[PDB]
């Protein structure tokens, strides 16, 4: 297929490496081996400061990392939820993204280590991320941020959590200035062209009807039509924050993401939606593209934070 | 919207007519208004013979029409389930299709008047259609047909029933030689391009996330992931009859139908799948195309009944 | 990637096989194409030659097992204007004749690079003129002549229809299957499926084109690229067939759209899960030919 | 179709207006009618400074406008070629874009008034744009810009001129750091889906096989396969500058632009290529989107500079 040559070369090496197989490795070792892959993917830019800490929940201590930019020129805040199919990833795996995002936005970024499946099933991740937004708003003065300039950002499962959070934010009348789901999961899509054509041989390998990651995250089949799991099935998608939805051409989740963005437009929400061509899910195998997308998004957020 | 000029004209006249208007018509009146439009759509070709009767079921007497072709060259049988979104249509509305199909197949065709929503909800229609197939097989000798040469055919909601009945056929070890879902509904598709682009202004007008016609047919939201309602969601689609799946280019259901066909191919089932270009759902506004598709289908079945 | 499993397996084998001067490459490919579909029996087969001013053009006349109408189908084989013959598409002619239940005439038009454009187009057109002039001896109706062709054959169907219109020769129908109709560099199908799906094409101008055409000014000639024709109205009723994972898919569909917009009654369908000319799936190839025959039969009824 | 609601509304107003009607209006009137529509499409952001002048060519004096950003943080230069199907448009019609681009890039922007058809046929526009680039390079010290940091930018016919001038730049060993064709015309595309589906009713109305705008710009049919007119037909697309190609989903030119971008990737040119969804050609009817795209472009160029 017509991919970027660097991405094509990455795919050859990735499949030859044989990281994911339950014949040799246990689940925990697969989690770690993929995390090491993701964490080395983009180079780390320097920032102003980095501070690790834990938010105290009634049953858990939720780790976060606060990024301060090299140059801070606004009082906005970006909540960053990492991807990894609800079962892997962390603050470390998308640390390089947070740094570039912070510098481009010229504002504070807070990355969240939400609890993962199979240990903690849906809806734990959604509520962990939402409680972290509520914590940031409650500590707005301490962080030096404006309460009405809080945005959310997330890749893949992180993009799912951005969409799910926005629905909770609306239920609870918590205002968010913006939402940035990048290559999000928003629905159990079985019918689209992107899903059927690129569900195998483009890093993000998905089995149908219900893939491995979803089975591990959800409790049972009734969760499939839950809007916090599948925000696309929501009856109402109006009065949600201004959105920047980003998709990739050879990503199985491409069409559901573009559908979500159209649904927002139709519901009255001001939305930018663009598709990155010649790239696979999450822009893997192309650190140049991954950087450029993050910088573009930062420029737009910075403009909203003005 | 580069449609066939006859189709384009039909849509202009269809929308100006304003048939589906609940302010000035009751549901029963709209059902009849649409039924008259569908019945007059294709002209009736002459056949050998036509026999109306009723199958005796446990709770109902199920009307059927048996068609004998002008020239009967094999002992195949085609069960025909009409379309109409589970809520309208009949043997009369697709009588002209049955006649053309029978002459092209050169074999017997049996059309079924299954019970409709909202009077009878899912899964009544599916079981009425399946029990009609069982009756045909049991009375094979009387009908002069081979038990190994029974095929099923259906348009739209009819195409849904063809997919659903093949799952029951497999469950109950009822041998079918082929299945022909035309422009079928097989899934609650919210994410595909065809659904989002062509769900309004192309005859088949669909609201998201859950359309009016679905709400009338299903009992509750749990039925949305039921394989007999959404066969695309089935975990196993192997060992199903050889399939001829037909879609239309400007049909919101196009992508899910093509997805069904691909899943059959991957599951080992010999499958022909084609998309009819320049046409809307069910080839409406183009009786020529509707005829040609039926003739093609009959020639392929005839070749299977050889 | 999401192809019919039989086709997918064929592609794995095809590229591992690694299928020489040009004239010998022609013969190697022709032998492989001729064994591809098994031959159905027909009523009769007759070889003869049409006398043209500079050439004796070989044809084969097929009579069906059962003849039920006086229609005629002219069959022009594919092979990128540079290879192929009556023999390579003999099995298709037989199935087509039986399905149509009418006489089929296959043409051995002259090939490049020996004979460049527009020779092939004129060889096929003169074959149509011959059949129409000798209708009574053939026992066919002059008003029931259809054309049929796959790939480069599909190109020739489109091109001969333009000449048919220019010269006021009535054709009842035209059936370009997976045709070439334009130098398409911009479509999705072309850019996505031009390597790895049997029909491997280089951009901007492929090897097969370079051999067929005389110079670059032929690229906008309507007899080579019928899609660039100013007027596509008053052409015969069309059955255009394409394949989903074929680089020529979009141009063929475009041709069909242009006909519909020009007032020509058109059926256009795309065969899903298949590559150019339905290679790797003899079942599909047979079924498409059967479907086409049933439609032609209906037009001849 | 599932357009942005604001864009759908713009199309309703646009077709009710009936601007392009050769029964009622002469060509010059239509030119100025469309120029007014393009000029008022996006609001003008304030910049640091604006200067008009003329480059002195052999046979002509080429008007240009120099934009200085509110904040100037690098010594890059972006040459901006306007769109308008080779027959209309000006520095004025795309002035609002130049302003947003200059601010976002935080560098100098120069808009060029190249000569238009039918008065001057192909390849005049291509050479006017190329000579402007050469002038800017020669006067790099006067302008306070680095010779190694010259980029080109263009919309529609402007995008055509960006691709064409990059081929001339390669021929003449003139170095450009980047090229940014937005919704470019790069080929006589008759086969693609986008062309056949969206050539009527989405602002950019195109007739097939050869559109009005092409007939006016081109001398004869032989130019159709000229790489300076159709860069997609170029035998070689390697050693061209780093590219940012931008397309719109409901744009008849969408597929050819994406094809140009892929051809660049295959040829070893580092490229970013994205498609703006729910939008028509040039993001008309959505000034918010048009602004956001230009801001993103500027952020990327700034990062290169």
């Amino acid at each position: 297929m017509p991919l970027d040559p660097e991405v094509r070369n990455f795919l050859q090496v990735y499949y030859k490496a044989n990281i994911i197989d339950f014949t040799k490795y246990q689940f925990q070792e697969i989690r770690q081996k993929v995390n090491e892959l993701l964490a080395k993917a983009v180079p780390k830019d320097p920032v102003g400061e980095t501070r690790d800490m834990k938010i105290k929940l009634e049953d858990y201590e939720l780790p976060i990392r606060i990024y301060s930019p090299i140059k801070r020129t606004n009082n906005g805040l970006v909540m960053h939820f990492h991807g990894g199919a609800w079962i892997l990833g962390s603050i470390e795996t998308e640390d390089a993204i947070s740094r570039i995002l912070s510098n481009s936005c010229e504002c504070t970024v807070i990355s969240v280590d939400y609890r993962l499946a199979p240990e903690y099933k849906f809806p734990t991740a959604v509520y962990d991320c939402f409680n972290a937004i509520v914590w940031a708003r409650d500590n707005a003065g301490e962080l030096g941020i404006d309460k009405d300039k809080i945005a959310t950002f997330g890749i893949s499962a992180g993009g799912n959590l951005v969409a799910a959070t926005s629905l909770l934010a609306r239920d609870n009348k918590l205002k968010l200035t913006a939402q940035v789901p990048v290559v999000p999961f928003v629905y159990l899509d079985l019918a689209s062209k992107s899903m059927n054509r690129y569900r195998k041989g483009y890093f993000l390998d998905i089995n149908l009807p219900v893939d491995y990651g979803v089975k591990m995250y959800i409790r049972d089949e009734k969760d499939l039509y839950n809007p916090l799991f599948s925000p696309l099935i929501a009856e109402d998608l109006s009065n949600l924050p201004q959105a920047i939805v980003v998709t990739a051409e050879y990503d199985p989740l491409r069409d559901q993401g573009e559908a979500y963005a159209y649904r927002l437009m139709e519901s009255g929400v001001p939305t930018l939606s663009f598709r990155v061509n010649g790239n696979v899910h999450a822009f893997l195998g192309s650190p140049r593209t991954s950087r450029q997308v993050t910088v573009m998004i930062g420029a737009l957020l910075k403009d909203i934070f003005k």
